[PDB]
């Protein structure tokens, strides 16, 4: 390991190294840790952290990493649901890439170029700023890296009308496995497909985006509201969504979620009820809201007191529950295992119900969210990035369970999270079973830890095909071209063919 320090000192003449010894490791480590599952003192740490200013700081940290024999996680924001990006079962070095969090928007051609350290909060930040009619169609979490975000996709709520955020990429900058900057022209169309919704950790490092800017009127509505599940019209309203949902005008996404709570009844008994939230961006006027609201879903009764209209940046405030604060709250804690699922079939109204009952296992600390496709994702090619789960696809369903880092707790939360996911397989997609790579599950398999790489291949369809259903077959040949030695790895990266 000596050697590796020396070589990085020797190549970083110099804060952008930090050492165990260093006291701010460990604040820097766990500055960007956002799954505590994995902030234990017993999880791996990184040998060393580096957090580069200048790209020749990750070009020197590949060539040394590479002479010794140091494994690489890169970290945007560090929201990885398996944490990928700080842990490793190797010795590995973390590049933290918070301080390349520069970006550049052009108003007249409708593009930014964005450093990709960047969050989500800040890239919507410096829009703003200079336009209240444009926008990015990305998530809603503003402590998400841009890095990571376009990587495997990107879902939102302008996701209907745009597509994902890795359909509106125009050109970006990486570093490869021999030190070389290539942006789009430079490293091939095959590349810049694969790190557009492939997991660019598998393929090098990616260091700034180009995004294409999309319209948005000066004013749009939102809502996030709640409503009683025993009520006949709260399960016709579930029913009508399932079928209508990712059909209706794309300006408008509605998206659902449930959770048990204690409660009590009249006379003072203990009963858990289930609590179904509706929340929603229209991008349009209210007016224009409630009249499509009472066309398409009359049974939520949805009430114009509970409708808000604003500008586009301020939604991200509204949906991340900051509802007087400034758009400045977008620069600036707990356990969780989740997974999901594809429905390309409405679930029938009684498995709905028994879905939703064995939340009563888990009461407060497990939510059931649902997102509408369709719309925009319904004209886009399944190969136009990795991506594939376009046309034939209603909804995404994600199952979270989280909880508070205190100590078998932990197991008895992935255990009954399993259970739910075993009991879902009959009417969520097969063959491969869809799952969505942002949010990353390991349980749907990993790789091999040195066999063959036929092997290393036929293992990793099993996670592959799941994430990327037949583009994963081009994912490994773009892996064989740019990075055959397999540098870039990961317990669910691309493997390469060999001879
Ligand atoms: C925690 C969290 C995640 C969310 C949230 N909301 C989302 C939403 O509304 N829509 C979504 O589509 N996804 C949402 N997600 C999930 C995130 O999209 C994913 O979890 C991202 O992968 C997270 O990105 P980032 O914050 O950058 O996380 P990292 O752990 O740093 O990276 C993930 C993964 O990608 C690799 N990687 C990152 N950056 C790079 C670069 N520059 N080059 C190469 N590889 C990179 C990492 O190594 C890792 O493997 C809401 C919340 C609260």
């Amino acid at each position: 390991h000596e050697h590796f320090l020396q070589c990085l000192t020797t190549r970083i003449s110099e804060p952008v190294i930090y050492t165990h010894d260093d006291p701010s490791y460990f604040t820097v480590l766990n500055s960007s840790i956002n799954n505590q599952r994995f902030s234990s003192p017993s999880a791996p740490k990184p040998f060393v952290i580096i957090t580069p200013f200048h790209a020749s700081h990750v070009q020197a940290t590949v060539f040394c990493s590479k002479k010794h024999g140091m494994q690489i996680r890169t970290r945007s924001g560090g929201h990885d649901y398996e944490g990928l990006s700080y842990v490793s079962s190797v010795s590995f070095v973390i590049i933290d890439l918070r301080n390349l969090n520069l970006i550049n928007v052009d108003v007249e051609s409708k593009s930014a170029w964005v450093q990709a350290g960047a969050t989500i909060g800040e890239l919507y930040y410096r829009i703003a700023e200079k336009s209240e009619n444009l926008a990015f169609p990305a998530g809603d979490c503003p402590g998400v890296g841009i890095g990571g975000q376009i990587g495997g996709g990107g879902y939102g709520y302008l996701a209907r009308k745009y597509g994902l955020a890795a359909d509106n990429v125009l050109d970006a900058e990486v570093i490869d496995v021999k030190g070389r900057i290539l942006d789009r022209k430079s490293m091939g169309e095959d590349l810049f497909w694969a790190i557009r919704g492939g997991g660019p950790a598998s393929f090098g490092i990616v260091l700034s985006w180009k995004l294409q800017l999309v319209p948005v009127p000066s004013i749009v509505t939102v809502f996030d509201v709640s409503r009683h599940m025993e009520d006949d019209t709260t399960k016709k309203f579930v029913h009508q969504w399932q079928r209508r949902a990712d059909k209706v005008d794309e300006d408008l996404s509605i998206y659902g979620r449930f959770q048990t709570e204690s409660s009590v009844d009249n006379e003072g008994n203990k009963k858990i009820v289930v609590r179904a939230s509706f929340r929603a961006t229209f991008h349009g006027g209210v007016d224009r809201l409630l009249q499509l609201m009472q066309k398409e879903f009359p049974e939520l009764g949805l009430l114009r007191q509970e409708c808000h209209e604003m500008k586009w940046a301020e939604t991200f405030l509204f949906h991340n529950n900051f509802r007087e604060s400034l758009d400045v709250l977008l620069n600036r804690k707990s356990s969780f295992k989740a997974k999901s699922d594809f429905v390309k079939k409405p679930i029938s109204d009684d498995i709905f119900e028994e879905m939703l009952g064995k939340l009563y296992e888990k009461v407060g600390n497990a939510f059931i969210d649902l997102f509408p496709l369709g719309g925009k994702m319904n004209e886009i090619s399944e190969s136009a990035t990795p991506f594939p789960y376009r046309a034939g696809n209603l909804y995404n369903i994600h199952y979270l369970v989280g909880w508070e880092e205190d100590i078998t707790t932990s197991k008895k939360h992935v255990n009954w999270i399993r259970k739910l996911y075993n009991y879902m397989t009959p009417y969520v997609s097969k063959n491969p079973r869809a799952t969505y790579l942002n949010f990353r599950d390991l349980d749907i398999g990993t790789n091999n830890k040195t066999t063959s790489s036929y092997n290393n291949i036929a293992r990793a369809s099993i996670w592959g095909t799941k994430y990327f259903k037949d583009n994963f077959y081009k994912l490994v040949y773009v892996k064989t071209i740019v990075d055959p030695t397999n540098f870039f790895r990961n317990e669910q990266s691309i493997p390469p063919l060999r001879r």
